């Protein structure tokens, strides 16, 4: 995973926040990195667009069950971080948008 | 500076990464770039591996003094980036490695 173009590592959240908070990027552009916060979660840092709150970033934690999967919520579990993006990419379910294009 | 053959100039964290992290690039390779992250700062890009996470490339942020000069550290600061680029070829000073090869 070090070498997957969405995973940015150990950034922090207002790193994540600075890469992508630009409004030529579409909604849904993000970066997957490593939660600064509890250890052993990563985060799924996402763009949007609310017309009051304009461009945010919105942050979903990723937790990895004992076992080894991979959950954001109880819906659906991945047995690997690609396969969340994935799914994500497809499905937003929960998200404010489906993922679409990794960061720049 | 535009014409430096290790500058960059505003390519993406993420893009420095694609360009160095190849199997023809020795740990120790190279370039410096703008900071996405911090308007006025540079990013001095290095490539190195081990062997437990493979290649990984680590960004070490560059601040410009307001005397004119260039430091990574408090050991010793540089009037130019030239001086910088020079210097940590022949000692890595804090760095994972120094620096070996510009990036191709």
């Amino acid at each position: 995973i070090q070498a997957e173009e969405w995973y940015f590592g150990k950034i922090t959240r207002r790193e994540s926040e600075r890469l992508l908070l630009n409004a030529e990027n579409p909604r849904g552009t993000f970066l997957v990195r490593e939660s600064e916060t509890t250890k052993g979660a990563y985060c799924l840092s996402v763009s949007d667009f609310d017309n009051a709150k304009g461009l945010n970033v919105k942050h979903y934690k990723i937790r990895k069950l004992d076992s080894g999967g991979f959950y954001i919520t109880s819906r659906t579990q991945f047995n690997s971080l690609q396969q969340l993006v994935a799914y994500y990419s497809k499905h937003a379910d929960g998200l404010c948008h489906r993922l679409t294009t990794v960061c720049p």
